[PDB]
């Protein structure tokens, strides 16, 4: 089964539905069911990648092709005055889904320490 | 001036210097002066690109090469348990520093939401 067997995989295959924002060939974007932000959207690879740890250098292009598609979403999303950007790997990481992705939250001011 | 005119310039043009913890002909890894956790890190495009808002197309695999240089030095530092990578765009994301860079903390565990 394409798109790998977690929860994701389920929404890449459209087994299951979500507020999908953005779909190319490569990765699909669609809001968190579980917001931290005003905006609070997440941007996946269409491959399985299960960790960023467990990534490839021919991933390379991939992995910056989401955070290119987490800034033109977060524009249509009028993210103005910014964003961060999140992927987290492993139990230290907060990872609980094993499937690469990464969060893209706005419309508040994010504070520090990120977590 | 290469590297931009910011403060990480000066580091990329070795003007300052930095605890640097890999270097190639693409970016750079170093330390971060106000840890947020045992291990915190950045790595920073050699190019200058004053945020992710701004990356054009064309900076796809240069992202992504960040992350992938980020996972490695991770690995090297001994992060078995995992991390968190972060990427702050403009006021609310809480970015200071103009010139694109890409947070990696660990040794601890990383709670949520992340800020």
């Amino acid at each position: 089964r394409p798109g790998g067997d977690t929860i994701f995989g389920k929404i890449i295959r459209k087994e299951i539905p979500a507020k999908i924002i953005f779909e190319d060939d490569q990765c699909l974007a669609f809001h968190d069911i579980s917001p931290q932000a005003p905006t609070h959207f997440l941007v996946i690879p269409k491959k399985h990648i299960s960790q960023i740890s467990a990534a490839e250098d021919a991933d390379e292009s991939l992995l910056g092709h989401l955070m290119i598609v987490g800034k033109k979403c977060a524009a249509d999303l009028g993210l103005k005055k910014g964003y961060r950007m999140v992927v987290n790997e492993g139990s230290d990481g907060g990872q609980s889904v094993y499937h690469v992705h990464l969060h893209v939250l706005g419309g508040r001011q994010m504070n520090w320490p990120p977590g």
